[PDB]
Parts: C-alpha cells; sequence; structure tokens
C-alpha cells in the first residue's frame, strides 16, 4: 500500500528524445536523508522554492512529492523496510530527484543505500563539480586556483560490494578456489582472511568517460584527466587508463601529443583543443595541492573518486560546501557529496550549502538557469557577509555564526 | 655468480636477542634506483658520510656495499634479471639497507620490483613520518599543524597483486565461479571485465596495528587513529578497524571513551592517556587539511597509507621531503616515499631530502642518533638559507635554486 502523496497540482517530467521535457510545475521526488539530512532539506527546500519564485514570479513551481528511505522509510513502512520498491520507481518515472544523506553501518549492517540507489537506478555517473566562491574561508593559500569537475564511475569497482566476512565457509570457499583451482600464491594469511572483489570492465569504463569528455566539449574545459592506479592494479585500474584513451581515440579523434600517451582532441564547436591525460592516483594528490591549475575535469573509478571528492573540496572549504548528482541514461537524482554526520544530526548546526549546489546542479539540468543563478548569486552573498555555518566560521576571524536554518535564510537574503 | 663486492674493511650487522648490534664499521647494502635514483643517491651517500664523519670524528664509518634491482640489476646480470635473488638474501643477511625508487611499468609489464622485495622480505610495515621543517614553502597556510607517522599495511590488501586481465580464460574462469558457485549477482558488466583480489587478514591487521601502538608508546605520541573505508567494504576494512580495536583491548588494556568505539591506552611509561581512534578513509582526506592537530600516528591499509602519504606529504613540502621505512621483523629497507619520476631522471633536478630523511631514520634505527641529528640541522639549515631545489624554489619568493647534488653539499654546510 503506497504512502507517498502525487501532489494534485503537479505535473510529471518526461523524456521526450533524449531531451527533458520540464514542464512549469513539475513534481520533484525528494529524500529528506538520515542524520544532519533533518537540518539541510528543510533548507533547500525553501532556498530553492525562493529561487524559483524569483526567478519565474510565479510562473513556475515546483511540486515536491515527498518519498522514502533509510530510517523514516522504516517509520512509515514498517521495520525493515529500508528501501522500498516504490522509491526505485518514483524516481525512474519522475525523472529528477534529489536526496538528504543516507547512514551507512560500518563492519556490518545493511549494505549502502546509496550504492543500492545509484546500482538499482544504473546511475552510472556520479557527477562532483568542485570550485571556489569567493570569500569562502580556505586552509590552503591560493583556493581560487581549484576549478575542477569530477567524473566518478559509480556501478562498479571495489565498491561493488562483493565480499564475504573472515571465517565464513563462503570466505573459505573462495579462498580454496583462489588457492587450489588459480594457484594463487600471493595471500600472505590465508586463515582468518576476508576478501573482496574488484570488477572493472569496458563497457563501464567507456560509458563513464565518454560522458566526461562530452562535458568538457560542451563546456569548453581545458582538459580530462584519467586518474588510475594502474601500476600495481594493472588490469582494473589500468585498464580503465587504457580504455580511457582508446575511447579518447576512437569516437571523438582524439590524438598523439608527442609519443603520448597525452592525445589532444579538438572541439568540434570552439575548436579548442582539450588535452586527455593521465596521473596516478597517489600522486595525483599532491598534485591537486601543489599544481591545481593544471587540472580541470577528472574521470576516475569509484573507490578513487570517493577519495578525490574530499580532498578536493577541503581544498575549497570542505564538504559542506561540495555539490553533486548521481546521474543515469533514465533519470538523475541529487544529493550532496557529504554524509549524514549524525554526530551534529538535529542540532540545526551544518552547512546546508552542498545540498544546496546540488539542487542548483539539479535545476541547471532541468533548464531552469535563472533559478541556479539566483542560488549561486545568494551563496556568494551570505559568504561574503561572513555570516556563515560552524565548519567556515571555525577557519575565520569576524564571522558571525549562523544556524543552518539561518544561513538558509541569509542565502534567500543575497538573493 | 655474484656480482656483488663485499667491502673489505666493514663488519656485518646482527641480530643479538631482539636488538641491533651495530658495529662502528657497519656494512650497509644500498640500491641505486631508477629514474632520479641515480640523481638522488649520490647525494645521500655524501650527505650520510659526512654527517657520520663530524658526530663521531672517524670513530665511526658505513663500508657502503651496492647491490641491484631493476634496470641496473639487467646491465649487471643479464637481461630479464631484474629482481636477482642474492639481492634478497644480501640485505636479510645484513639487516639494514636503503634504496632509490624503482620503476613499475603501468598496464603490463613486470610487477612492482618494490611490491616484490616488501612481500618476499615480509616487510609489514611501511613507515612514513610526515613533519613540518622550519621554513619550508607549503600551499596551506599552517603547514607546522602537519606532525603525523603513517603506519602502512605492507603485505595484503589489493595491493598484493592478485589480479586476471580482462577476456582471459583466467578471468573468465573466476567470473564464472563467482556468478554460478557463489550466486554473486553484482558484477554490472560481466563480459570484457577485468577482476581484482582484496584479501585482509586478523594476522596482518594486527601485527601492523601492534607496531603502531608499540611506536606511540616508545614516543609519547597523542593518539592512534585506525583509517578505513568500513562501511562500503565491511569485511576487509571494516575487519581492519575491529581487529585494530580488539587489539588494542587484549594487548595493550585500551578502555572504552564514553560509548566507544574509542579508546584509551595508557602510556606505562610516561603514564599519558594515548587516544585510539578511527576515521572513515574519504573523510580522514579532508580532516588532515582541516584538522591537522587532531592526528598523530596514523594505521591503516596498503592501498589507503598510499594515498595518505602523498596527500599528507603535499601538505608539507610534497614528497622531495618525503622518507620511509619497510620495516619487518627480521631487517629494514628504507626508502623516499616517491617514485622514479622518470621525467626529470639524470637532471640533477629533484629534492633529495626525501631519500637523505630516509638515511636518517636508518640512522637512527642504526642508534647512530648524533649522525642523524646532524642530518636534521643541515636540512633546516638549508631550506632556511632559502637555498633550494626547483620544487621548493617554485613556491617561494627569493629563493637561490640549487641542483639535487648541490642542495646536497647545502646540507653538509649547514650541519
Ligand atoms: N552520499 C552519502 O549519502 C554519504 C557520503 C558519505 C558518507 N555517508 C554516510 O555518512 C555516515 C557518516 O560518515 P562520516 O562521518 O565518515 O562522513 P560525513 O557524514 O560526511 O562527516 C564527516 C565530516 O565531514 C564534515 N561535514 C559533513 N557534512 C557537513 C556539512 N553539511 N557541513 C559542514 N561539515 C560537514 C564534518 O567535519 P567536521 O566534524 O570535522 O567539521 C563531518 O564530521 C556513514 O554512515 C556513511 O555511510 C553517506
Ligand atoms: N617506492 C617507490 O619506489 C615508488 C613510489 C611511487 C611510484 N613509484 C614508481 O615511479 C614511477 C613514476 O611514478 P609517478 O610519476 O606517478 O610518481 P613519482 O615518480 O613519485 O613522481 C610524481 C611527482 O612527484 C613529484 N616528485 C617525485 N619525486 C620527487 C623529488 N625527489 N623531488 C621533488 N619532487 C618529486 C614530482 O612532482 P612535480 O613534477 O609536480 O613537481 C613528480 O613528477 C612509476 O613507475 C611508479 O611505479 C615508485
Ligand atoms: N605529451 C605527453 O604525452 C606527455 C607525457 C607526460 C608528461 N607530459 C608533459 O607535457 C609536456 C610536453 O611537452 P613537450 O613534448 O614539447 O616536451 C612536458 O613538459 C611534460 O611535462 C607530456
Ligand atoms: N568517545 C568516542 O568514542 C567518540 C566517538 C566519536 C566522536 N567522538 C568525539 O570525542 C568527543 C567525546 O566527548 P564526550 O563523550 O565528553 O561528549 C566528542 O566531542 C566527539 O566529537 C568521540
Ligand atoms: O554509501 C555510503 O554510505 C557512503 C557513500 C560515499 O561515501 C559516497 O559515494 O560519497
Ligand atoms: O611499486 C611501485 O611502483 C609504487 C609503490 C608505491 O606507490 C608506494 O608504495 O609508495
Ligand atoms: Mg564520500
Ligand atoms: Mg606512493
Amino acid at each position: 500500500e503506497s504512502k507517498v502523496v502525487v501532489p494534485a497540482q503537479g505535473k510529471k517530467i518526461t523524456l521526450q528524445n533524449g531531451k527533458l521535457n520540464v514542464p512549469e510545475n513539475p513534481i520533484i521526488p525528494y529524500i529528506e536523508g538520515d542524520g544532519i539530512g533533518v537540518d539541510v532539506t528543510p533548507a533547500m527546500l525553501k532556498v530553492v522554492d525562493a529561487a524559483v519564485e524569483k526567478a519565474y514570479k510565479g510562473e513556475r513551481k515546483i511540486s515536491w512529492m515527498e518519498i522514502y528511505t533509510g530510517e523514516k522509510s522504516t517509520q512509515v513502512y514498517g521495520q525493515d523496510v529500508w528501501l522500498p520498491a516504490e522509491t526505485l520507481d518514483l524516481i525512474r518515472e519522475y525523472r529528477v530527484a534529489i536526496m538528504g544523506p543516507l547512514t551507512t553501518p560500518v563492519g556490518g549492517g545493511i549494505r549502502s543505500l546509496n550504492v543500492a540507489l545509484r546500482q538499482e537506478l544504473d546511475l552510472y555517473i556520479c557527477l562532483r563539480p568542485v570550485r571556489y566562491y569567493q570569500g569562502t574561508p580556505s586552509p590552503v593559500k591560493h583556493p581560487e586556483l581549484t576549478d575542477m569537475v569530477i567524473f566518478r564511475e559509480n556501478s562498479e569497482d571495489i565498491y561493488a560490494g562483493i565480499e564475504w566476512k573472515a571465517d565464513s565457509a563462503d570466505a573459505e570457499k573462495v579462498i580454496k578456489f583462489l588457492r587450489e583451482e588459480m594457484g594463487v600464491k600471493k595471500i600472505r594469511f590465508p586463515e582468518h582472511c576476508g576478501i573482496g572483489i574488484k570488477p572493472c570492465s569496458e563497457e563501464g569504463t567507456k560509458r563513464l568517460v565518454r560522458a566526461a569528455i562530452e562535458y568538457a566539449i560542451a563546456n569548453d574545459r581545458d582538459s580530462v584527466t584519467l586518474v588510475h592506479k594502474g601500476n600495481i592494479m594493472k588490469f582494473t585500474e589500468g585498464a580503465f587508463k587504457d580504455w580511457g584513451y582508446q575511447l579518447a581515440r576512437e569516437e571523438f579523434g582524439g590524438e598523439l601529443i608527442d609519443g603520448g600517451p597525452w592525445l589532444k582532441v579538438k572541439n568540434p564547436n570552439t575548436g579548442k583543443e582539450i588535452v586527455i591525460k593521465d596521473v596516478i592516483a597517489d600522486a595525483f594528490l599532491q598534485q591537486i595541492l601543489l599544481r591545481p591549475a593544471e587540472y580541470d575535469v577528472i574521470a576516475c573509478m569509484n573507490l578513487n573518486g570517493d577519495y578525490i571528492s574530499d580532498a578536493l573540496a577541503a581544498q575549497v572549504g570542505g564538504i559542506g560546501i561540495a555539490p553533486g548528482a548521481n546521474i543515469g541514461d533514465e533519470c538523475a537524482l541529487f544529493e550532496a557529496t557529504h554524509g549524514t554526520a549524525p554526530k551534529y544530526a538535529g542540532q540545526d548546526k551544518v552547512n546546508p550549502g552542498s545540498i544546496i549546489l546540488s539542487a542548483e546542479m539539479m535545476l541547471r539540468h532541468m533548464g531552469w538557469t535563472e533559478a541556479a543563478d539566483l542560488i549561486v548569486k545568494g551563496m556568494e552573498g551570505a559568504i561574503n557577509a561572513k555570516t556563515v555555518t560552524y565548519d567556515f566560521e571555525r577557519l575565520m576571524d569576524g564571522a558571525k555564526l549562523l544556524k543552518c536554518s539561518e544561513f538558509g535564510d541569509a542565502i534567500i537574503e543575497n538573493m
């Protein structure tokens, strides 16, 4: 029995051809989220409604439709229902949705609902833009140098969840097969040993890299960097790099620079030469701090993208100002980079910036660019006014400390 | 037929009990290293010889014995011999050794010789101290806040090298077994799919964490942070965290703080309360930039330690000033954090600081603390004099740019 209420006065977004048809009164499903979701989400709704109202003076409005996942889903549907089938159906049906963060237990418990949503809806792109907002405090000297966009493969890798507990019959079964049937000798302690599988396919790699390159062309970006650990993980991470370059060559007419393997790809529109390069993952983490300007669009696998996202975000104010999207061929689910930060949950304390800027991406995705620009404007105003949440305040002299809801209002005031 | 010359005027280090017996004329095997190894190594020899000479006025001297691995090994022993059995034997025999960086091909070619040495000699500890040297340029505002020590598990993980090429019979064999015999459904594209194995055992975890805690006690450090991705990789990364805390409890009398899972461990000597805590790996990469002072000793797995090392190093000047050691129960091999940086190889351009400070660790390991202190002193002098190599120079106004050999001499001048 459905527990979701479909808004009376809204219309469904449709996908005519490959293009979205967004009506004036679109129904947008949202998930509140666990933990700080309770704080940041109400604030996102308020701010988005304001930007839409100001940009289009009543012509347009979102019909927000709440749907359930996580703790709240259990309180609605009964225990044990963490991810109602309805929810998956509703996001595919309505094409565009947004969520708060969801809690994943460490060491046991349910598998990540985030990963479940991503995998079940085949949202193979995790798109995370990291840019500096003028006036944002930062622990680095030149944050303005960081203007990157992460394309993170979202459907494979060690992130996929294929693993077995130490001392379990399954684990022992796999170990025996590895040792005896594959002649694997490189397992140092075969007893009391957990096992994980890391898959990486050509189709998975190329669909992610294709998207990254297209984004670079559509946005007149300077380069695309393949990030990988292919010297140690030759057949997964190194495969990723090989496939990525191969794709650039076969589908975008990529050409050698010198002896390579770096490529030049000519922007069909602007005619700019887009550089396709690669960097090893550990080195990259120094590179972003020491030579940020040399990097632009980033394409990487599931785990690496996760590490990179947080490290990059830190350069530019931290993950309270880090938006993202999970994007597939049939729908898109926007959400902040950060998680549920349970230790602050309910305190009206955290930065709603990340989820707000995710809605900003959603609006842009919807072609409501005017509303989106109002959000950006409001953000820059509020930050420049040095009226901010705890995470910014503690890196700053003479700032007024605002609560999460308050900072929401601050953003609106500066629209 | 051996190609190594055993020094006429030196004596072998021995391991009486659990303690090293270091003579006055110890024979120390060294490997030059590929790439920039050709630059940095000669410089390390010069600087170490100087520190030993000054500290002990001729009473002590190292009898350097060259041994072979990598490219140079092929030029000496013939093609195809990248890692002569001799070399493994010589390091175990002589107990203490040092190496330049070694090249690992990305996507194919030989497996990492570094990993080979580590695995073959069971050097399960990769120890990387990251501290700020006064006067070092940096892209962060407060580098002095970074004073950490990385304990990185060095014998397991995805780093172990258990993997198969996409479309290979072996890969297809493993995939079929996973799909059909283990009922694995979470592989998105089973065709054209590379596969990797990630093992993590209880014995491996605990021997690494034991070492980390002992180091914290022997050095009066504030805390030990377990870094892991145990919400996504429950049975490897999460197992690591569980075992680590369990060890702290069972072997060091660790006690709850509040409801935990953080522990208090009482320093037997100083009586200081050492905090045992944990942080998720992506979050940690923001944490080190945003709250560096809150971190001290780091214990993590093979891959994570690798990422963390480079990111931390960047905070403090980059990997031209990042020493490390690979340490086992029977011997220790010191080497810089950085690799072969082939693009600069032979140019006398890179910072020899990392390998030099690795020798600094080696000396300390040998109980030649006076010589070690001379190296530290020389380093601080040379850096404070703003006479430096390219990597520091480019982050600095009004510095004199020195070549690698020159900076070596600068260090000696400031002893
Ligand atoms: N996409 C997702 O839904 C997602 C992503 C990551 C994690 N998670 C889940 O979240 C749970 C806790 O993970 P975690 O503690 O490692 O990561 P986290 O919830 O992101 O929190 C880590 C730290 O990041 C900072 N932070 C996070 N959100 C912030 C905000 N809105 N404003 C300001 N600062 C913010 C805080 O740093 P300081 O306390 O240092 O100021 C926080 O303690 C886990 O169960 C995990 O599975 C979910
Ligand atoms: N323990 C080891 O032996 C080890 C460790 C890592 C990698 N490697 C091997 O090294 C090869 C190349 O790896 P990579 O290019 O990704 O890593 P890398 O050789 O460490 O070089 C990456 C970047 O780090 C900086 N850097 C490295 N060493 C430096 C020094 N002595 N002084 C100043 N800056 C330094 C340079 O940065 P900028 O050019 O930006 O100034 C360099 O381009 C690979 O085959 C890999 O297998 C070996
Ligand atoms: N062209 C490539 O494939 C490649 C590979 C590695 C580094 N790089 C960098 O790009 C630059 C290429 O310049 P040149 O080929 O004119 O020397 C170099 O300075 C180097 O730092 C290029
Ligand atoms: N004690 C633990 O196990 C644990 C767990 C997570 C965070 N913390 C941090 O340590 C502090 C513990 O302080 P109290 O238990 O007195 O509130 C908290 O402020 C919190 O930020 C502690
Ligand atoms: O699924 C989770 O709980 C964490 C996911 C995550 O870290 C991310 O992809 O941002
Ligand atoms: O083995 C290699 O080539 C790289 C090893 C590495 O990155 C490290 O452990 O520092
Ligand atoms: Mg994350
Ligand atoms: Mg490394």
